[PDB]
């Protein structure tokens, strides 16, 4: 029947004849097709959005995407605490979302349960089926959750939860959600998060990196699409001034970029960058920001040393710091705009040579593995299987040195910024010039900008260390100069 | 003869006769035998209360208690280091003779000698014969230790130690301690301790939970046997409105408590449990309680979420702490009460199935290893002995993940603690007033109560992962709340 | 023929005729002979400080000095984070130069390029060619480095370098440098420090402790046969009134003291030591002391409890807290004087019996390895070797107890200091008299000296657990008294 449905469907056939699933009939992925064909339009196809189906010919890169490992060291680990990763996150987020849970990174096929279940998410209204002895079950995102409903409270929780949030968890919307969830699709930015979640079935699709209709490598994230459509010569995908990128849009609803060849750098950041996608304050105005706002659905691409000017250069903040009251950026997972123009990418390494490196399934096959890798962790097929000359040791020494040179001037950025916030509190009430405690905010908002990007960012440096000592001292040098000036004007009121 | 002595001895009577003990001559565990008969009454036989005649019929159960383990992370750890179980605790126990030295627990043959050599105990009296390098010696006290005598002062110590203290640490005393530790036997609670610890030659006896006559499981702790007199139906450790104790009390001077099951439970909270057994003072009029008062040999046998309101019952409280002068209760390794009602208590699941596993010996008989083990560092035994279908990694990883997010609102109740007294140091040098203060002060009890329980406690959540999360989420929200009712009436004087 | 040579060269005879070395020709280790010979004296000969030439003749002891490690934790460890050495550095050491990197020590054949490269040196103007991939290179310095240039810039860097800093990283200045650098030479205390990096190819030469001349041991740095010589019956290597060194003073220019037996609290005491080899201020007028004064190329030789006697009565301190004003004494790596008279010095065991066991080469030749090592991570043979009845745990149980134990006084010592530094400041800040502020200063200097001496020092009480404990619990006595005085202080002018 596929020339009678590629009559009102070119873009599919462009996609799929000639490509490398040219043989799989619309049949495989599409049900009703018939109802479709005999009462038309009106009767859309079910296109049920599942990996088991692309698993039924791609075992290997299904089962290593849901093989269960259990970290002896466990899951669920908060950042704020004493030797984490972000040890003064509850004084340095004080009035943020964040301060009521945010832990580690665990597996992909977590990523739906884990956004859910976070105390920050929805009151602690979902919830793990039978608890903890079932935190690390996979797949059916309702056959792990439960509901306890709308009226549930739950004690230091908070309500961060938005629509916007799941478009960096599941390909389960791909045909339910209009570009940057403006409205006409099933859901959109306004749409309770309660109404989305019961939609959210499974993680992230093999649709999500992989068209379906061709087995083109490609990207399905909206506000990704619109950064590289907004900089198609000089984004940090981009070469020669130009992307390897063609956009594909369908009736003005959705678009699809397809690669003309594999950049798992433009995979993987469509979720492993820095975006905003909450409600937020203007600068110049006060104003507050909503949903309605494209803003709220937002990938600057920009790195540590750029995001201060682009927040400025689009008048938002994330909130106000609790203490000094200064106007934060929130920063999250930029390692997208940390990896680019790095010494691995200067060299053509992308996320996934390092990240999904190959291994011998089947009974003797090659692949890349899909369930994602901790590098340190697995050192001869992250790093010995291109630095042949290294042992597991040297490769491990060689993480560590660069993690552990990084969270130095990380631990000591905060030293900093934890002392202008307590100095600008001291500032405050030996009542010192307002129009100082104005300088200082842009003190704590510099300091801030090129420390919580670091933190926020997984790789303690190793995917930018020029970069990360540029913008951690940078914040070192922000902080001092914040607090030399506050303790100026403490003298000054007294002299 | 024994009927003789039966004539005489009739509770030792019903408890020995066609028992697993019916065939032990008195004069095995008993000495002295014939002055009693020929002398009279007026010449007591000797009471050796000692591990080792025990040991000749059941050499695994001996051998296994005193087989001297090296974790090569060592012991001494002190709790308030930056990566201890307790980094805020030099700051949140300020006041406290904690403050002096609190290290995690370490194996059972220690518990004398570490009791009697800890910083906090008698001003540095009592030292490790040989230093450093004796400090894995299991044996006798003083085998094992040296009296460096009254005069001796070793710099940044203290005087916490009672006789009382002694109760939780050897069986030594069971015959020369009246019930409570009230005046009567060669020791009370006025004792000086330093006669007290002359006494004590061995750590926890056999007979602590296991009566010498017939071999029935008993409780010998005064304060256990109490607690439990006092809430027969509804105690912690009950089923069906009774508890499982037949109690028997010896000329109205002593008492076992002995049950028809082995409920290693009660076991347990012979020493695992909250207690007071030391000074503290009054609510109501700020003067002391005495040794006099049976308030300090005290078991509450209540949970985190009822302390507060058990001890503010019985006008109770341990310390003002140093700034803020609330009235704080001191927590102290709660584990029976917190595993009261969690998953496993209510799976039937005892201490003993953990902590104390099936292994084998020299010939392989099956014996409950009397070496306590640390579950995390003995998985297979501890763990996958009835979870089945686990693996290693598994267990570790249901341990890890359950401390894990336990410990993320730890940490985060000691930032809002910390919070909490600095901004009462504040609200204080303000000039906000003891009326804002008391209120504040009030915000303090609880969230410590709330917050402590947790670092007394030496699971990590484990032994009850509900429970730690609505304490400690009710510390934070105390804390909150008082810091909220500061920072206000804060800006109440300066408008 | 080398009896023309010893005409005009009597002591180097004395030293090589009848040794091990007798035979090799001058010509070995000696270059532009033939020329030094005919054209006189003014033609100086070439002697290339170069372990090569050992090596040549001493295949393992080289091999092992150079031999690649690659630590799995990494290197570059930051001391002043929160799970480190010396968590809160930033704040106790504010306005000192460490504050801007200080980290743990990894191997000598480093020592050259981590003194050049680290960010307290000059300015960041040293990197390592190829960054961190280059980072556990070894041998020549201007192979591994990079010179910036005097002109470039690194931000958040100091400039705490100077010749004499050289003097513990290095021999190679052993013909071309004065007697404790003093004016004469080709390098002296006051030469440009950017001139002299350019002389240092290699790290502590072969030379530092063995006689080239006759392979006796010596020490050949100034400063420490200095420190003898000037109390040569009473400094720490004495035993019956008399040091085991006699000093030859080489045309008046430089000397050497060599050693009938080993003894390598000597020969490693010429860098794990104590020192003075920076400008800083004197005490009694508060001018400047300039490398013009020989007290900036000064080893005490004194222990934690007479540092603070010892530089009052040298008339020096290195810097002022940059909150109290405190005139405190900084410390470095006081190894051979906290090892003093500790339990393994009085037993005579030598720091090479840990550091350098005893290990063979493939060859099969037994030799003291010259890779020093961290017993912890070789127990066997630092350790057990001499403890035999040690297991490779019991032998970790007993370093990682006297370490924790000690650590937890360090932490408590820290959170005493941080008291009375955020105590000085509110007291200065409520107006406290300045000659309260004095006695605070004092007490700040007392708890400095006793706390900062063992974060400097590399063992965490290892070295000496009873002069770690009396040192430390000092130091928070004298930081209990002073946040007392100033509390007490506080109340006083608002009475
Ligand atoms: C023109 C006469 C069509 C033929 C022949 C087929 N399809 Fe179609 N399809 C068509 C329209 C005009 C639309 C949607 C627009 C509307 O408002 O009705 C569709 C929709 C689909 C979809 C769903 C997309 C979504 O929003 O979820 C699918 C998967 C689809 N069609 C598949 C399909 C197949 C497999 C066909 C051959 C058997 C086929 N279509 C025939 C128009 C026409
Ligand atoms: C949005 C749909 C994502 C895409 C595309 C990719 N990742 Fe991701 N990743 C995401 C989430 C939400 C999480 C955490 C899930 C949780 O429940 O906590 C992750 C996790 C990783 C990790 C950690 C791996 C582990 O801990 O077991 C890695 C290393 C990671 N992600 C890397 C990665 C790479 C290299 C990608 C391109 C191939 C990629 N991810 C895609 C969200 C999303
Ligand atoms: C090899 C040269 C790498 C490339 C290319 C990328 N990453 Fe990486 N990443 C690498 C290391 C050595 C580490 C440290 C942590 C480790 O496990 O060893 C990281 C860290 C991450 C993380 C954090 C989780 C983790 O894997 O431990 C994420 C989520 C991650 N990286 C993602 C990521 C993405 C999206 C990349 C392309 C932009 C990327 N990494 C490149 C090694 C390498
Ligand atoms: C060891 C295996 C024992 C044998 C055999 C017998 N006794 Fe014992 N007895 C033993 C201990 C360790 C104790 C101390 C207290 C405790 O409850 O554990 C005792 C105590 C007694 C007492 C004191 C009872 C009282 O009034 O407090 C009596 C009167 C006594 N034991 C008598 C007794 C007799 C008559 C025995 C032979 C029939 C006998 N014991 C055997 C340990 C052991
Ligand atoms: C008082 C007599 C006790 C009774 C009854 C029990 N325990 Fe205990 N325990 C006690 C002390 C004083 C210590 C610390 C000893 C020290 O010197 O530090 C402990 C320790 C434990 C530990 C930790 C063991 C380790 O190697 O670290 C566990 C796991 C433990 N105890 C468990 C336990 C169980 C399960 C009991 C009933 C079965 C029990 N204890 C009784 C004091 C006393
Ligand atoms: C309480 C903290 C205990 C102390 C102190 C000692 N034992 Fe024990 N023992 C205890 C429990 C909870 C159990 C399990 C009982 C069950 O229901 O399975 C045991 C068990 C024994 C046994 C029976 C066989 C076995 O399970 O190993 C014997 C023979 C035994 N214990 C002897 C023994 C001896 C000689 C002790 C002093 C060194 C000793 N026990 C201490 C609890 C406690
Ligand atoms: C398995 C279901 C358990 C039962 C039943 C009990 N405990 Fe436990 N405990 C358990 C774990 C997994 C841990 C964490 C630390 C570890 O070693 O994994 C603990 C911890 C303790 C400790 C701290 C010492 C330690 O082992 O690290 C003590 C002193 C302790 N537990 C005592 C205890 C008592 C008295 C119990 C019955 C009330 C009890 N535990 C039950 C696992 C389990
Ligand atoms: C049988 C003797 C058990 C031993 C020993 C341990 N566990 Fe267990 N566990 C068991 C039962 C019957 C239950 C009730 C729920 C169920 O699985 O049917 C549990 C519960 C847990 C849970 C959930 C805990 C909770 O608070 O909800 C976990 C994570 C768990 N068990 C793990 C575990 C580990 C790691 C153990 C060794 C330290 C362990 N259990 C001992 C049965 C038994
Ligand atoms: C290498 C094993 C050597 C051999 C063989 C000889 N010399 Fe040497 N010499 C050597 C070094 C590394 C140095 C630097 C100083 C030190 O003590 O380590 C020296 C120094 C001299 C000097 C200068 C001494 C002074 O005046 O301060 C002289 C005059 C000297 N050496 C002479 C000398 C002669 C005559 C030899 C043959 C008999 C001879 N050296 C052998 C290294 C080595
Ligand atoms: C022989 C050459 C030794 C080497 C190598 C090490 N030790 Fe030692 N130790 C030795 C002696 C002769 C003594 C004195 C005690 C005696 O009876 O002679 C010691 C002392 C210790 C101690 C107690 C330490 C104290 O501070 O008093 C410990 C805990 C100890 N030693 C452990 C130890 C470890 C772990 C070693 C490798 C790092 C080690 N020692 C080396 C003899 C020798
Ligand atoms: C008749 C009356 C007898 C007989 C035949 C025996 N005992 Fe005793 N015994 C008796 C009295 C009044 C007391 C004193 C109680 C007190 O002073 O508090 C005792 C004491 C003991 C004890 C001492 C308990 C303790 O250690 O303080 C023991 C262990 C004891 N008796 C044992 C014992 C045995 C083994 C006998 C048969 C050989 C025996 N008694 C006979 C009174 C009487
Ligand atoms: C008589 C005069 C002689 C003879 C026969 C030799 N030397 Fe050698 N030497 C001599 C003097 C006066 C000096 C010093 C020059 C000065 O003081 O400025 C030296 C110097 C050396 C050195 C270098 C020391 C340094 O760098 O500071 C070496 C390594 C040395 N002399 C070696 C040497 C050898 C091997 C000889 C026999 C071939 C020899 N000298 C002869 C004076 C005299
Ligand atoms: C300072 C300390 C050092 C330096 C810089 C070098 N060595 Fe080595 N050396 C040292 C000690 C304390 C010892 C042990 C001596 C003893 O136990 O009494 C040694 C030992 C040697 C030996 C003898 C063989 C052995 O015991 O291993 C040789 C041949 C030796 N040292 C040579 C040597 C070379 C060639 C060096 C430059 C690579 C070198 N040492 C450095 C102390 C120190
Ligand atoms: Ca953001
Ligand atoms: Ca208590
Ligand atoms: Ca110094």
């Amino acid at each position: 029947g596929r020339e009678t449905c590629y009559a009102c469907h070119t873009e599919v056939k462009s996609l799929k004849e000639n490509s490398k699933h040219a043989a799989i009939a619309c049949t495989v992925c599409h049900d009703k097709t018939k109802e479709h064909l005999e009462k038309g339009p009106d009767v859309k196809p079910v296109t049920k959005i599942d990996q088991a189906v692309c698993g039924s010919c791609h075992k290997n890169q299904y089962e290593s995407f849901y093989a269960v490992h259990h970290d002896p060291t466990g899951a669920r680990k908060e950042k704020g605490i004493p030797a984490g990763r972000s040890p003064l996150q509850d004084k340095l987020l004080a009035g943020h979302g964040f301060t009521f849970e945010h832990a580690e990174p665990r597996g992909h096929a977590y990523m739906v349960v884990d956004q859910f279940a976070v105390d920050r998410f929805q009151g602690g209204r979902y919830q793990f089926k039978g608890g903890w002895k079932n935190y690390d079950k996979v797949g059916k995102t309702w056959d792990i959750l439960e509901d306890r409903g709308p009226n549930a409270k739950l004690p230091e929780t908070a309500m961060a939860g938005n629509p916007t949030c799941i478009q960096c968890k599941s390909s389960d919307l791909i045909l339910q959600w209009k570009h940057l969830g403006e409205k006409g699709g099933k859901f959109d930015r306004t749409s309770n998060v309660n109404d989305v979640v019961k939609a959210i079935n499974n993680p992230v699709g093999c649709i999500h990196c992989h068209d379906p209709h061709g087995a083109q490598p490609r990207i399905v994230r909206d506000g990704l699409i619109a950064a590289i459509e907004k900089d198609p010569a000089k984004n940090i995908f981009a070469k020669n001034g130009k992307t390897d990128l063609k956009v594909i849009d369908f009736r003005g609803f959705r678009k699809i970029g397809v690669m003309e060849k594999t950049d798992s750098r433009m995979m993987c950041a469509q979720c492993h960058v820095e975006y905003n996608c909450n409600p937020g304050t203007q600068r110049t105005d006060g104003k507050p920001v909503t949903f309605a706002d494209a803003r709220t659905n937002h990938f600057p691409l920009k790195n540590s040393l750029q995001l201060l000017e682009h927040y400025r250069s689009i008048d938002f903040f994330d909130f106000k710091h609790a203490v000094t009251g200064a106007k934060l950026i929130k920063f999250q997972h930029p390692e997208a705009e940390t990896y680019a123009g790095s010494a691995h990418d200067k060299a053509g390494v992308q996320c996934h040579q390092c990240h999904m490196p190959q291994v011998k399934g089947k009974d003797g096959k090659k692949y890349s593995t899909h369930g994602v890798v901790k590098p340190i962790q697995m050192v001869q097929e992250s790093c010995i299987s291109c630095h042949k000359d290294y042992t597991p040791n040297k490769a491990k020494f060689m993480i560590e040195t660069i993690r552990n040179y990084t969270k130095g001037k990380m631990r000591k950025s905060e030293y900093w910024l934890a002392q202008l916030i307590d100095t600008f509190a001291v500032a405050q009430r030996e009542g010192v010039s307002p129009t100082i405690l104005d300088q200082a905010r842009l003190k704590h908002e510099e300091a801030h900008a090129l420390w919580e990007y670091w933190t926020a960012e997984n790789s303690d440096g190793f995917h930018n260390p020029e970069q990360a000592r540029q913008s951690l001292t940078g914040s070192i040098s922000a902080s001092k100069a914040g607090v030399k000036l506050l303790n100026d004007a403490i003298m000054a009121v007294k002299q």
